[PDB]
């Protein structure tokens, strides 16, 4: 008769009685659990079972000997099947990771698009409330500022009033610069007269022309600056921002 | 015009004023600088005191030559003076403290009394009005929580549940792991029967009572059994017979 599913038309019907089996020995053991614990005593000994549970101990060693030999040699042809399918299931994976790409794009959607969703409005409605708490800054720092102004000085001793001129014992030294300072503000006294003597002869000698070798300076650089200059000095300038 | 002179140090970018300006102009301003040079006085006094600071260069470094080398010796003195007194610097300091914490009382009086004259109302507005910000929050513990929440599922998985059965092509591992075990577990299960029928056959031989005892709970188990032949198939032979 019929295969496994769709075939199930009357396979079967007289299915249902295989329950009634399992079922109906629980309709009738309650009438049977009665006539059993009405003989129950005995005349047994703790002897006799020590026959036969030392022959059944002994029926565990027997039987564990060939079976032991088995689940050994079975379990090599899934370990060799195993490390050959090995290189079946690396491009067997390959072959479903590309094409799933439609599912994780729209969990990509579905945690991205509906991450912004959240802080659009958020960034918002804190920045709009935050100027509550601006006020909580900005008219705190300045009224603090009245008292903490005061408790920098209030605060820093007496200075040290004395009231008598012999109420520090104290020395002045530091011979350590102070000679070799001395030296090079000496050898520098002399320097700032010899660098004047012959500057002063210098300057003295031309009270008159001074204004004029100066202009004899000036008079032929002058009438090229109208000239052959005026390109180059139009632009002036250029600059910051690298070339 | 632009910014007429330079923010930066600048050998590259000056290119741009340094061609143009030496293709105009910035050869023939030298020529004109040595005609004004060459004209007066004077062609000698730009060297007669250029050398006497060319000789103070190294008359510095000539002068600073015997004292520079000969010199960190004359002052070594002044500091092991410091690390003596930055380790006996005691005398001063256990009797100037005693008299001062006197005032240093009427100084804490200036500092905390008028710190919490303020400290008090600078927060007696905003610890009540805190409770406008917890409407900001509060309210809004929703879309930070109560859907930030519900991406503990969007993240693993926002159900794969498809609209159509349609949809997966999917297969069976099948083999290797699976009949291994049901073939070694298979015979193992049936020799589990046949130390089950053996270990539980040895118990009895120590049984009794009564004679009555045993033909009560035949039945429940006889009747279940009865109608196990039911299965009909419509064949009635099974070809398992295991069946
Ligand atoms: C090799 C190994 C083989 C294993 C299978 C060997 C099985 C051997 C036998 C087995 C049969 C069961 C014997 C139980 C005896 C109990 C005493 C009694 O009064 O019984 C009676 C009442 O019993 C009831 O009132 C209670 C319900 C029945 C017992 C169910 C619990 C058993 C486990 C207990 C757990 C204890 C836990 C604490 C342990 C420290 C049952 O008998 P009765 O029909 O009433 O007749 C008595 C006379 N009368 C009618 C005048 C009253
Ligand atoms: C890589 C190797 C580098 C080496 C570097 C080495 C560095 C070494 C460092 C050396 C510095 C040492 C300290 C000298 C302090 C002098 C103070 C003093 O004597 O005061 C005197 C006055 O004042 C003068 O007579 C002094 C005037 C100083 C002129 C300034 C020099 C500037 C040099 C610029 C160079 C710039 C740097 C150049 C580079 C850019 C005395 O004061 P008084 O007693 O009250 O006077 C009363 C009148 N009476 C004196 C007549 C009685
Ligand atoms: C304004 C900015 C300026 C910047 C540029 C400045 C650059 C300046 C310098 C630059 C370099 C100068 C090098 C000179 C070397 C001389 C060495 C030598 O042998 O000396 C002697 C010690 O020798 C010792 O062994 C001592 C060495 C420690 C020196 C550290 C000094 C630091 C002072 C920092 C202070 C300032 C801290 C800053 C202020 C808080 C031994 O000499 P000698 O062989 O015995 O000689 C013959 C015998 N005789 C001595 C009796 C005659
Ligand atoms: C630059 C870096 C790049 C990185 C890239 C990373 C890529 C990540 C990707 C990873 C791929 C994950 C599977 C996604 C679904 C596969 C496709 C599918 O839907 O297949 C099928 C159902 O689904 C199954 O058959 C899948 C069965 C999964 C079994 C449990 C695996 C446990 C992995 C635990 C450990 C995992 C450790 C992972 C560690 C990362 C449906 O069939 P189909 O194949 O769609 O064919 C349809 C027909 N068509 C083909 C004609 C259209
Ligand atoms: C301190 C306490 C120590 C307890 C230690 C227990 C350890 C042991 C565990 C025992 C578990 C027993 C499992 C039996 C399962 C049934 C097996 C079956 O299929 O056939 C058997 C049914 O016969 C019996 O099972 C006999 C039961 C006799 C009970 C005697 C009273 C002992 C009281 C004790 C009170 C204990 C209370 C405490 C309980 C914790 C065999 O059939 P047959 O009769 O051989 O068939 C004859 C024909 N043939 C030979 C051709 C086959
Ligand atoms: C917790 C640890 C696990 C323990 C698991 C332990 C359990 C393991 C399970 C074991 C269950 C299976 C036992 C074997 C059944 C064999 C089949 C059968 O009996 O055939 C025989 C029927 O002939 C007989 O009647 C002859 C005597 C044997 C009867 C056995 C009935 C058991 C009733 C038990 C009641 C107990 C009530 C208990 C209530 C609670 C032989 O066939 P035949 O020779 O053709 O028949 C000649 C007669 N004819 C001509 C009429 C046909
Ligand atoms: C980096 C930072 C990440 C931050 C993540 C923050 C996550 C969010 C944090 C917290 C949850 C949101 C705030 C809830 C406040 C209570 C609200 C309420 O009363 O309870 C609620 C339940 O609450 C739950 O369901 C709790 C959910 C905890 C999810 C943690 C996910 C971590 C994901 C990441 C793991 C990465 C692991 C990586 C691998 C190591 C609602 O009550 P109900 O009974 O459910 O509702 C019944 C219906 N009713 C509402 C109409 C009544
Ligand atoms: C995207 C899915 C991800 C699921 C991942 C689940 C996690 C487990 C990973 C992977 C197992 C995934 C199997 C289910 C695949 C989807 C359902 C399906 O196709 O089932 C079918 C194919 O059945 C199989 O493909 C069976 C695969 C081999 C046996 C199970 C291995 C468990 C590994 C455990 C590894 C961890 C243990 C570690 C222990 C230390 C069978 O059922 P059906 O479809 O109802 O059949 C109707 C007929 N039809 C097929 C013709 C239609
Ligand atoms: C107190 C609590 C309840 C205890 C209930 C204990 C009940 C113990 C019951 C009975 C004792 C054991 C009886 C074994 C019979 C073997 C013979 C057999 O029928 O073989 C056949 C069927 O083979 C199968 O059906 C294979 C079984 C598959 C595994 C099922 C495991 C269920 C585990 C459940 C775990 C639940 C616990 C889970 C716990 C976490 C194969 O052989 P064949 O091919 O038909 O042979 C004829 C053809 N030939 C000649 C060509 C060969
Ligand atoms: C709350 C749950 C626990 C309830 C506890 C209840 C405790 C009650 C328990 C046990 C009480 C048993 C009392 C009857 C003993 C009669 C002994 C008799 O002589 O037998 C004879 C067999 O013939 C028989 O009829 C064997 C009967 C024993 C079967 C008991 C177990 C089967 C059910 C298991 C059900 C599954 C259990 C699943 C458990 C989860 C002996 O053999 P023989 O061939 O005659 O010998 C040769 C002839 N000669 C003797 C003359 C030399
Ligand atoms: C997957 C779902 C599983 C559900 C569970 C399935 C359970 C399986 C159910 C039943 C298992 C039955 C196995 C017994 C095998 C006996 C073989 C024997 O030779 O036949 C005997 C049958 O008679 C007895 O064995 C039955 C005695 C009935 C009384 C039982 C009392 C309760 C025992 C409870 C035990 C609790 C112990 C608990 C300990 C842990 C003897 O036959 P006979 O009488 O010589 O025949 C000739 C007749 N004449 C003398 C009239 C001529
Ligand atoms: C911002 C940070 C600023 C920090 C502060 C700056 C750093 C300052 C800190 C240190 C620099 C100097 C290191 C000296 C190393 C000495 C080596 C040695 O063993 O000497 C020892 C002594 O010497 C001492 O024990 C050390 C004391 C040095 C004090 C500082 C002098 C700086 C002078 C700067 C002067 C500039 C002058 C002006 C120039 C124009 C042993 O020697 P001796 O045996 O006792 O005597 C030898 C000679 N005799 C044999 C002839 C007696």
């Amino acid at each position: 008769d019929e295969p496994p599913q769709s075939p199930w038309d009357r396979v079967k019907d007289l299915a249902t009685v295989y329950v009634d089996v399992l079922k109906d020995s629980g309709r009738d053991y309650v009438s049977q659990f009665e006539g059993s614990a009405l003989g129950k005593q005995l005349n047994l000994k703790l002897l006799d079972n020590w026959d036969s549970v030392t022959s059944t101990f002994s029926k565990l060693r027997e039987q564990l000997g060939p079976v032991t030999q088995e689940f050994w040699d079975n379990l090599e042809k899934e370990t060799e099947g195993l490390r050959q399918e090995m290189s079946k299931d690396l491009e067997e994976v390959k072959a479903k990771v590309q094409p799933y790409l439609d599912d994780f794009q729209k969990k990509w959607q579905e945690e991205m698009e509906l991450y912004r969703q959240k802080v659009e409005p958020l960034r918002a409605e804190l920045q709009e409330g935050a100027r509550q708490k601006l006020h909580e800054l900005q008219e705190k720092l300045s009224p603090l500022g009245e008292e903490m102004r005061d408790r920098a000085r209030a605060h820093v001793d007496a200075l040290r009033t004395h009231l008598a001129p012999y109420s520090d014992e104290l020395r002045q030294r530091l011979a350590a610069r102070l000679e070799a300072l001395k030296e090079n503000g000496g050898a520098r006294l002399a320097e700032y007269h010899a660098k004047a003597t012959e500057h002063l002869s210098t300057l003295s000698e031309k009270a008159k022309p001074a204004l004029e070798d100066l202009r004899q300076g000036l008079l032929p650089v002058l009438e090229s600056f109208k000239v052959s200059f005026l390109s180059a000095l139009e632009e002036y300038t250029k600059k910051l921002n690298t070339q």
